[PDB]
Order: structure tokens, then sequence, then C-alpha cells
């Protein structure tokens, strides 16, 4: 119609996600100030309140989204984040777990998508992931391999970091990152095992080894897109 | 004959290796439970004997591959491979070393070498390495020799960490990777050897200042292929 | 007039700035010295005039330098540091917060100005900053929605790490320099809270993740500007 | 003459410098099995004897190629390593400091110099330093300055750590390293002086990014050298 124009002229607004941005921002002022106790005994209320103001205000302004758009909205990867942002701040408290209410922090995670140099960034990043893939699963199935190793040579004499597979994995996980993996994992192991190093010292090598091609690789690839 | 071309046909269908590469997942699947004592004490037996269905089945068909393919396949490293990661998971239980049998996990990395893009971005990894021989020599003749003199200078009162050039390896590895370099080490060495700095501050440098030109130079010749 | 070009001809002269450079590393050496309690016994009022002798010489000679340039001179960035540094130097002792008697050993870094080599270096790291600024702006977004999140979650029983957003904004940049994560961090806090890895793996992740972009966008920015 | 042209075409033999190299990894051997208490219990006079007989043959034969080559071979940085690499191996046990044995393993770096593959990835790391010569009087600059402040804001009441200019230093180098510059240095730090990561946190940021920018500098001109 135009009907349908009017509010669609209203909601590509500039002014209209100026609004929703400034309304990002000051309630991610809000947030920051009840993780104080101090500020939550005096001002609670306030800030509880002004957090329904504004997620209303997000699915008044959701629903005039999703009708100017329809299904053109949900197959876009910025608004169905909005959407599921949204959703799950909307689940009321003591229902389900508790921990819903920390995900209502995410909904700061709108001025990413809201913001438009803030989008791009984004994308550039997603845009490196999918030359990644395949070095990812093979690293996956190295993780996996050796988590499974591990957990079966040392989880009987050291359960607490290789008595499980998922228990190797976080092991594991820290020795890649290099995070104490002598002086707390590797030497200790070796009080029992001394020739743990024959596992790990390889395994270190390896990781490190891809992780650089990995990185090597991420760097062509940018090149090759400057390149034409 | 046209019975090679026919078992040959069959070995090279595109379903054969798929139900293969399925064989892998599935196995694999299976080795993750078998790391939990709970899933051995139900289906010990069932797993157990999956485990030897498939490696019969990839022994039958390494038989069948041989045949199709004799001294080519032997100077094949992706078919060498499959060789001798089937022959470690042949040998017995209770014959020889039992850490045989966590070797028996190598058997996944046969998905490695039956999967093409595995295949393809293994051979990726592998093309970086003969570019980085000599930095790798440089590197072990100076670890070598930094780990003797470190041995002299300080096994006697350090024997866990220095006592023997093998210690001395291990733990120079250690500080290369920084872990705990400082405080964990040095600081603890200083407290004998006040003048210790003088030989570990040099050493993380150098070797610093060496793996950095390592990969500066594998990008550079990554971007030489590129500009062709 | 022909007064100014006398002054200006002094000012801008070679010798001139040699001569500040040469009090500048003079100085930088008795500010080295100072530091030794030894050393201040002995010559404590030495040095201690030196100071006062250079610190005037440079009032002085900023007037001068004022004088030749007026706005041009306030709109330099160079000319300017060295005005607010000598600023900040200038305040006596004992008055406002004692700090500023360290601030004094900014001076120093008059080096950087007064040296064109240095000066060239400088702006060079500088020049790379502008390029940053959206990454900057993400992470900086990322970091203050985990901190609440991580302060929320954790700060009752871990008041020291997470009790405070600013404690989980210390703790969370600790995790991102993979400083003690595992062994000092969420393993303890794993004692307590088992699914602790749920949130800190993927910080690790999406951090690292951030920084290698990071880091590989100022490469291209740097081939961009050869490839003109 | 005649005999010089006789001389020279020995000392510049294939086999002549092979004959070296040989007995540069047999000694090599040598010092790794003299590091074992075991094996010199046994030939310690075996491996003391072979050590005299290979450094009297490097004098005989610097005698031989300083001879051929008189000063040239002096303004050559491979042959001047030789000369004082022998001629610390030259003074004998029990004069001056006794560390000077353990430099006698210095001997082996003639592998560097006497094979051409290994020269040449040596020089292509000294190639890269000049260009780095800016960003490390930058950086020793602001260690220094840092180091100072450091000590004097903190020397007193951590008389370990910060007590000295060089405490200092050694400190800072830990911090840049990333080894446990928070719950080591930093968080006890903070336990007495609140507001120490003031100074701490920016130390870290600006390290970390002038060493990226130095690496990503290696890169770019490693690639200007490519391109041409
Ligand atoms: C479009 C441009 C937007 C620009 C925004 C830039 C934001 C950059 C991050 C700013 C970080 C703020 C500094 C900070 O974390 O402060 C730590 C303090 C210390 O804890 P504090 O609560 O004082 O503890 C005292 C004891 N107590 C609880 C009993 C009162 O904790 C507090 O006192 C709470 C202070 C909350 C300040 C929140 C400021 C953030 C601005 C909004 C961020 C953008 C939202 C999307
Ligand atoms: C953008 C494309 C994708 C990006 C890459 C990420 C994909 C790969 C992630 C790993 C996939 C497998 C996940 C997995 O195995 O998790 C299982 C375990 C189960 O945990 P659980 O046994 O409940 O807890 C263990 C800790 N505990 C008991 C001491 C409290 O959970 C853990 O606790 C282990 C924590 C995960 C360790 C990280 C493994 C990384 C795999 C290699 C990735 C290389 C990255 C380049
Ligand atoms: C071609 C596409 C293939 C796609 C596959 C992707 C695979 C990615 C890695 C998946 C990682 C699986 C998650 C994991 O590690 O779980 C940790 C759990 C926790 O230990 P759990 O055994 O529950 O401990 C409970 C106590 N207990 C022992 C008495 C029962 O440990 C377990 O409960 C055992 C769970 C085993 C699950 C195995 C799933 C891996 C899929 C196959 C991997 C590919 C093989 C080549
Ligand atoms: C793709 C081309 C090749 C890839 C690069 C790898 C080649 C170089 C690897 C090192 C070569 C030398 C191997 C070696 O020296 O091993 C001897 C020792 C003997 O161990 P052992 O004395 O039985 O155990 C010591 C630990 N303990 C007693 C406290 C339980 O074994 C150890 O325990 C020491 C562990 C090895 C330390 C790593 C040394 C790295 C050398 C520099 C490589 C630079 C990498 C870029
Ligand atoms: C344009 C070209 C300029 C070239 C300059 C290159 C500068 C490079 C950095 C040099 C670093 C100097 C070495 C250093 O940090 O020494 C540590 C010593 C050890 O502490 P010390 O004070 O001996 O402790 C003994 C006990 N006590 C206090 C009771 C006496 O601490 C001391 O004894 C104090 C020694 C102060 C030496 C200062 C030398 C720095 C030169 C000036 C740096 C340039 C200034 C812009
Ligand atoms: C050139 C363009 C800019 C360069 C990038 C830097 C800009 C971003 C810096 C962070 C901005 C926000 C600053 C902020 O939130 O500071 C608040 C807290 C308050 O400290 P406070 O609660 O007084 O002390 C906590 C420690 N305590 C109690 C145990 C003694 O202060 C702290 O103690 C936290 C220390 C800061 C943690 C670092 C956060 C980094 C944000 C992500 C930056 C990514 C870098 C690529
Ligand atoms: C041109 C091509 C040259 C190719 C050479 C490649 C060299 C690569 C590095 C090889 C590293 C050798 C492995 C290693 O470090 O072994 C650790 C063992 C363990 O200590 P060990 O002495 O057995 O302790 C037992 C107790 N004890 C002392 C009472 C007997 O310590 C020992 O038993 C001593 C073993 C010494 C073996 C030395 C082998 C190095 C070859 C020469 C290196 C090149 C010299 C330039
Ligand atoms: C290829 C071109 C050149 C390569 C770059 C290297 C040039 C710069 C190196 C540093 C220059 C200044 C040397 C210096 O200040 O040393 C003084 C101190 C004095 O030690 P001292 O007070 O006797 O021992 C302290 C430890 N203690 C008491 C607890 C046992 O000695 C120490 O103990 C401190 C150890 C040195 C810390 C490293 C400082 C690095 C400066 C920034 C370099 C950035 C590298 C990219
Ligand atoms: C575009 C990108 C790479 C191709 C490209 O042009 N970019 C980089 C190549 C140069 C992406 C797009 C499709 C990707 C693969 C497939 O989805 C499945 C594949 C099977 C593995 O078991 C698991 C994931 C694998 C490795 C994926 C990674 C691979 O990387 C591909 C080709
Ligand atoms: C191809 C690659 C480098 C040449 C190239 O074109 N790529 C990179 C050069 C640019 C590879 C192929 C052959 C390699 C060397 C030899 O096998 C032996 C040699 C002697 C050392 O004692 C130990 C290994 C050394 C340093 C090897 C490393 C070197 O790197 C070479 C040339
Ligand atoms: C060649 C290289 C850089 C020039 C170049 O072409 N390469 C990189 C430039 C792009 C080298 C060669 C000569 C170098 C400088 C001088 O010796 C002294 C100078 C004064 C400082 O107080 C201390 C060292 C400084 C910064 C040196 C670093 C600088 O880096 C130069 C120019
Ligand atoms: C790139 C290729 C991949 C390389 C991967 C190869 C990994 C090599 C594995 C080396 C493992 C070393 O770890 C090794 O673990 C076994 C566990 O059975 C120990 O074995 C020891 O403990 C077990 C109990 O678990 C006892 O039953 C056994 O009698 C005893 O010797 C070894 O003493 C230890 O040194
Ligand atoms: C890039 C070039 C390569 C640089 C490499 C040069 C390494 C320099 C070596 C410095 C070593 C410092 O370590 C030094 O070790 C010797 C061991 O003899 C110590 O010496 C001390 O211990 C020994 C026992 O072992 C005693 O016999 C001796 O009387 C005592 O002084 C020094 O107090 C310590 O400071
Ligand atoms: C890229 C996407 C971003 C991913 C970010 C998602 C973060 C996921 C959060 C997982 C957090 C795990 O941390 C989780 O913390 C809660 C705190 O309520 C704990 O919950 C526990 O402690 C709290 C007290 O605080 C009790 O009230 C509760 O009954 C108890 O179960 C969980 O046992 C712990 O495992
Ligand atoms: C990029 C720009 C460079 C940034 C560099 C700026 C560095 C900023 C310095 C912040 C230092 C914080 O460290 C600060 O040290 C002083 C030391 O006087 C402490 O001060 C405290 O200890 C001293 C003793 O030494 C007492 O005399 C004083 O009364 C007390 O307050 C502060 O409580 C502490 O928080
Ligand atoms: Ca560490």
């Amino acid at each position: 119609g135009s009907m349908y124009l009017r509010i669609t002229n209203i909601v590509e607004s500039s002014f209209f996600t100026k609004f929703i941005i400034y309304l990002i921002v000051l309630n991610g002022i809000t947030m920051g100030l009840e993780t104080s106790k101090t500020f939550m005994q005096s001002f609670g209320v306030y800030t509880t309140l002004f957090n329904q103001i504004v997620i209303t205000i997000f699915t008044i302004e959701i629903i005039l989204r999703i009708y100017v758009h329809r299904i053109s909205f949900f197959k876009d990867p910025w608004s169905l984040f909005d959407f599921f942002v949204v959703a799950i701040s909307l689940v009321p408290t003591s229902s389900g777990f508790e921990i819903l209410r920390v995900l209502r922090v995410l909904r700061l995670f709108r001025l990413v998508t809201a913001v438009p140099q803030m989008r791009k960034i984004v994308s550039a990043l997603i845009s490196v992931i999918p030359g990644m893939l395949s070095v990812i699963a093979l690293m996956t199935l190295f993780f996996y391999i050796f988590a499974i190793m591990a957990t079966q040579l040392f989880g009987e004499r050291f359960p607490e970091w290789f008595g499980t597979l998922g228990e190797s994995f976080y092991t594991l996980f820290q020795v890649m990152t290099l995070e104490s993996w002598s002086m707390g994992i590797v030497r200790p192991l070796m009080e029992v095992y001394p020739y743990a190093w024959v596992f790990f010292i390889p395994f270190i090598f390896v990781v490190t080894f891809v992780m650089i091609n990995l990185v090597v690789a991420i760097i062509v690839d940018a090149m090759a897109i400057l390149n034409q």
C-alpha cells in the first residue's frame, strides 16, 4: 500500500536507527551500573524499569521491521541476530535456567548490527572463516585423536586432567595455548610417566606448526584479494 | 586381465571409499565411547567386536588395493601411511609394549588420507616444510650447543632441569615456548647463580628472532607462489 | 623583524638541537644513577642541581621556540608533547600527587621528538593506528559485554577476580594475554562452576581470532602502501 | 709464489673443509658424551685427548688460512668468528674465569661458518637486523624510561623485582614476554599498590603493539625484496 510505505519510511529512517543506537548505549551504561550493588540498592527499581522500557521498544520495533520486510528479514543474518537476541531477552526471570538473565547482556551486541562501520568490520572477520575450514577440520580431528590417546594413556593416575575425553580436550587446548604446559602438566606427568614428553613435544610442534599455517594462509588470501 | 580390471573398478569406486570413510567415522565414535568405563561395562564386547570387524575389513581392502596397484601403491605416501597404520593396528594385545594399543587410535587418521579435501590441506602444510629445513638445522645446532652449555653450567645444583643433556633440551624448549621461563626457571636459577640471565636472555632473544624469520620466510615463499 | 629572524636561525640551528639532544642523554644517565641510593648519598646534591639546571634550560628554550613559531608550535604534535612533558616536569615536589615526580622521567622521551630518525619510526607506528580503530571498537565492546557477564556470573564467589566490572576487565585481559588462564583462573573457577569453560573457551577463541585479523589487516595495509 | 699457490690450493680444497666439517661433527658428538659422568669415568682421557688433538688442528689450519689470505681474512666476518672462537678455546683451564671452559663448546658453531647452506641462512637472518635498528632504539629507550619509573615507584617494597634499575629491566622484559605478568608480578604488586595496573597495562599494550610492527615491518621489507 502507501500505509506500508509510510511505516517503511519511518522504519528505514536514519533518525529511527540513531534513536535505537542511542537506546543501546544508554542501556549499555545502565547494565554497567547494575553490576554495582551500591547503585542497585539506590536505583535498583530505576534501572530495572528502564530495562523493561527498552526491551518492549525493541519488541515493538522488531514487529515493525518484520512488517516492512517479512521473509527478507528472516533471510538476513543481522536481523536474525536481533531476533534471537531480543527473543532470549524476552523470556522472563525464574523460568528455565537462571543463566538466561546474564544472556540479556547480549542485547548490547545490537550495537554491532545497528552501526554500519561495526557491521563492516564483523563481515570482514567472518569472511576469513570459510578459507579456514579445512585446517579447522584437520585440527579437530587431530585434537580428537590425541584426546583419546591421552585419556587412555593418563586418565587413571591423572583423573582431573585426562580421566575423561572432554577433560583431555580441555587439558590439550591448555597445552596448545602453551599455558603451564610444562611445569603444570608435563613435568608433573613425567614424575610418574617419564616418557610423557614423547607424547607432548610432538603435540606442541604439530599444533603450533598448523596454527602458523592457519595464519600465513589467512594473510595470503587477503593479498590475493588486493591483487585483482 | 579383465578380472584385474573388474577388481580395480570396484576398488576405485566412489562408493567403495565412501563406505570406508563411513567405517572410519563410525569406529571413530566407537573409540570415543570406549574411553568411558560406564559404556565399557555395558557394551565392552560390542565395541571390541566392531573394532575387529573393521580392522579385518581394512586388511581385506588393503590386500585388494595392493593387488590393484602393487609397486605404485608402495611409492605413494598416503597408501604407505594406511599400510603402516593398519600394520601397527594388526599386532595383537600383550605382545611387545602395551602402548601399541593406544596407537590403534591412529587408524582414525585414515580420514585424512581417504578424504580428498583433507589430503589437500595436509599436502599444503607438508609443502611448507622443505623451505624450513635450513632454519631447523640452524636451530637444532643452536639448541644442542646451548643444551651442552646449560648441562655443564647448571646440572649439578639443578639436576632435575639441567643435569642431563636431554633434560637441558627439554628445559630449553620450555624456555623457548616462554613457559615459566622466569619465575619457574631463571629466577630460581639466579638464587644461586646471579648472572644466569646472561645465559638465558640472549637464548630467548635468538630463539625468538629466528622463529619470527622462520614464519616471515614461510609467508614470503607463499606469496612467491601466488606471484607467477 | 630581523631580530625574530636572528632568534629563529639560532633556534633552528643544527647545533642548537644537538646541544639539546646532548642535554637529554646526559640527564638520562643522571636519572639512571639517581635510582641508586649509594650514588644518591654521595652526589645527591650534584644530580638534583643538574636536573634543575636542565629543566630551566628546557623552559628557557621552549619559550624561545614558542616565540619563533607561536600558533604553529601549538598545532605540532611533537612540540605539544615537549610542552606538556616540560609542564608536568615544572610543577614542584610535594604539590598534588607525589607520583608527579616519577613523571619527570618522561622528559627522556624528548629524545624521540628531538631525533629525526626516532621521529620517523614513531610516525610509522602511529600511522598504523587509524586502520585499527574499527577492530579496537569491536573488541572493546566485546570486552565490556563479557566483563559484565563475568562480573554477574562469578563475582560473588570470586570477588578478587570478578567481583567488580573493572576487576573482570583486568581478569579478562589477563586471559586474553593467555597468562595463567587455565591453572590460575578457569580451573579454580571450575572447582565451583564446572561449566565455566563454556564461558572462557569461546572468549579465548574470539579474542585470539580477532587479534590475528588485527595483525593480518595491518600487514595488508602496509603492502597496499608499497603497491602504488 | 707458487709455494703460496700450492698451500692455497690445498687450503681452498673441497676435501680440506670436508675434513674440517667432519672434525666438527665428531667433536660435537664428543662434547655430547662429556656431559655424561658415566662416560667421563670410562673415556675421560680419550675425549680430553681428542679435544686437544682437534684444537691444535684448528690452530694449525687457521695459521694456514691466515697465510693464504692475510688482511682479507681479518676483514671477513666468518673467518673472524673462527679466529675468536678458536682463540677463547685456546686459553688453558684454571686461568681467568673457569666459565671459559664452557665457552669451548662455541667451537661447534664452526659448523655454521664451514657449511655453505648454513652460512646462507645466517646471512639471511643477519640481513633483517639493519631495518630493525630504529624500532630497537625506540624500544630500548622505552624500556629504560619505564625501568627507572618502576625502580622508583616499586623498588622499596618489592626489592627483588624493582629495587634496582637492572632488576626492573629484567622484570619488565619478563612482563613483555607475558611470563606470569599478572598472577606473579602485577596482582601481588596490587596487593599494596592498587593502581599498579595503570603502569603495567599500558606498558604491555605499547610493548606488544611495537613488536607487532617490528614483525610486520620485517615482512614488508622481505616482499619489497621479491618485488624487483
Ligand atoms: C557509541 C560510543 C559509546 C562509548 C562507550 C565506551 C565504553 C568503553 C568501556 C568503558 C568501561 C567503563 C570503566 C569500568 O569498567 O569501571 C569499573 C568500575 C569499578 O567498579 P565499581 O562498581 O565502582 O565498584 C565499587 C564498589 N561498588 C560496586 C560497591 C560500588 O565499575 C563501575 O563503577 C560501573 C561503571 C559503569 C560504566 C559504564 C560505561 C560504559 C559506557 C557504555 C558502553 C557502550 C554500551 C554499548
Ligand atoms: C569457526 C569454525 C569453528 C571454530 C573452531 C572451534 C571448533 C572446534 C571446537 C572443539 C570441538 C569439540 C568440542 C569438544 O570436544 O568438547 C567436549 C568437552 C566436554 O567438557 P566436559 O567433559 O563437560 O568438561 C571438561 C572440564 N572439566 C571436567 C574439568 C570441568 O568440552 C571441553 O571442556 C573442551 C573444551 C574445548 C577444547 C578446544 C578444542 C579445540 C579443537 C581444535 C580447534 C583448533 C582451533 C584452530
Ligand atoms: C565426517 C564428519 C564427522 C563429524 C564428527 C565431529 C567430531 C568433533 C569432536 C566431537 C567431540 C565429542 C565431545 C566430547 O569430547 O565429550 C566428552 C565426554 C565426557 O566424558 P564421559 O565419558 O561422558 O564421562 C562421564 C563419566 N563416565 C566415563 C563414567 C561415563 O566424553 C564421552 O562421553 C564420550 C563421547 C564420544 C563422542 C564421540 C563423537 C565424535 C564423533 C566422531 C569423530 C570423527 C571420527 C574420525
Ligand atoms: C619437520 C622437520 C623437523 C621438525 C623439527 C624437530 C627437529 C628437532 C627436534 C629435536 C632434535 C633433538 C632431539 C633430542 O635432543 O632429544 C633428547 C631428549 C632425551 O630425553 P630424556 O633425557 O630421556 O628425557 C628428559 C626429560 N626428563 C628426564 C626430565 C624426563 O629428548 C627430550 O626430552 C627433549 C625434548 C625435545 C626438545 C625440543 C628441541 C627442539 C630443537 C630445535 C627445534 C626448533 C623448532 C623450530
Ligand atoms: C644517544 C645514544 C645513547 C646511548 C645510551 C644507551 C642506553 C641503553 C640502556 C643502558 C642500561 C644501563 C645498564 C643498567 O641498567 O644497569 C643496572 C645497574 C644495577 O643497579 P645498581 O645501581 O648498580 O645497584 C647497586 C646497589 N646500589 C644501588 C646500592 C648501588 O644500575 C645502575 O648502577 C645505574 C646505572 C645507570 C646507567 C645509565 C646508562 C644509560 C645511558 C643513557 C640512556 C639514554 C638516555 C636518553
Ligand atoms: C590506540 C587506540 C586505543 C588502544 C586500545 C585500548 C583501548 C581499550 C582499553 C580498555 C577500555 C576500558 C578501560 C576500562 O574498562 O578500565 C576499568 C578498570 C577499573 O579498574 P579498577 O576496578 O580500579 O581496578 C581493577 C584491579 N583491582 C581492583 C584488582 C586492583 O581498569 C582496569 O583495571 C582494567 C584494565 C584494562 C583491561 C584492558 C581492556 C582491553 C579492551 C580491549 C582492547 C583490545 C586491544 C586490541
Ligand atoms: C652433519 C649432520 C650432523 C647430524 C647430528 C644431529 C644432532 C641432533 C641432536 C641430537 C641430540 C642427541 C640426543 C640427546 O640429547 O640425548 C640425551 C642423553 C640423555 O643423557 P645421558 O647422558 O644418557 O644420561 C644418563 C645418565 N648418565 C649421564 C650417568 C649416563 O644424553 C647422552 O647420553 C649424551 C648423548 C650425546 C649424543 C650426541 C649426538 C649429537 C650428534 C652431533 C651433533 C652435531 C655436532 C655439531
Ligand atoms: C640486534 C640489535 C640488538 C638486539 C636487541 C637487544 C638490545 C637491548 C638489550 C637491553 C639493553 C640494556 C641492557 C641492560 O639494561 O642490562 C642491565 C641489567 C643488569 O643486571 P643485574 O642488575 O646485574 O641483574 C638483574 C637480575 N637479578 C639482580 C635479579 C639477578 O641486565 C639485566 O639483567 C636485564 C636483562 C635485559 C632485559 C632486556 C631489555 C630489552 C630492551 C628492549 C629490547 C626490545 C627487543 C625487541
Ligand atoms: C606425529 C606422530 C604422533 C606421535 C604420537 C605418539 C605418542 C607416543 C606415546 C608415548 C607415551 C609416553 O607415555 C607412556 O605412557 C605409558 C602408559 O601406558 C606408561 O606406561 C606405564 O604406565 C602404565 C599404566 O598406565 C603401566 O601399565 C606400564 O606398565 C608402565 O610402563 C609409560 O611409562 C609412559 O612413558
Ligand atoms: C650470543 C652469544 C652467546 C651467549 C652465551 C654466553 C653464555 C654466558 C654464560 C653466563 C653464565 C652465568 O652463569 C654462571 O655459571 C657459573 C657456573 O660456572 C657460576 O659460577 C659459580 O658456580 C660454580 C659451580 O658451578 C662455581 O664453581 C663458581 O666458583 C661460582 O662462581 C656463575 O656464578 C654464574 O653466574
Ligand atoms: C560466542 C557466543 C558467546 C558465548 C557466551 C555464553 C556464555 C555461557 C555461560 C556459561 C556459564 C557457565 O557458568 C555457570 O555459571 C552459573 C552462575 O549462574 C553456575 O550456576 C551455579 O551457581 C549459581 C550462583 O552463582 C547458583 O545460583 C546456581 O544454582 C548454580 O547452578 C553454573 O553452574 C556455571 O556453570
Ligand atoms: C603511555 C603513557 C605512559 C603511562 C605511564 C604512567 C604511569 C602511571 C603511574 C601509575 C602508578 C601506580 O602506582 C602507584 O605507585 C605509588 C608509588 O608512589 C603508590 O603510592 C603509595 O605508595 C607510596 C610509597 O611508595 C606512598 O608514599 C604513597 O603515599 C602511597 O599512596 C600508589 O598507590 C600506586 O598506585
Ligand atoms: Ca605462562
